[PDB]
């Protein structure tokens, strides 16, 4: 589908916050920088990390969860 999935506690908007799993399998509070509706992926920034670690993650990924 052309719309993000219903993932309760995740808001699919630019600047919304969630928790994201990095490439070393650690969870960090993160921010949505961009949303690609064609590829169904979002550019995720890991808070208090360099933007060099920013990653395109599929919006249905198990690497995304709600920030409580």
């Amino acid at each position: 589908s052309h719309m993000p999935p219903n993932r309760p506690g995740i808001t699919f908007e630019i600047g919304a916050r969630l928790e994201a799993l990095d490439l070393l399998q650690k969870w960090y509070p993160s921010r949505i920088e961009k949303i690609d509706y064609e590829e169904g992926k979002m550019l995720v920034h890991f808070e208090r990390w360099s933007h060099r670690y920013d990653e395109w993650i599929y919006w249905d990924s198990n690497r995304l969860r709600p920030l409580e």
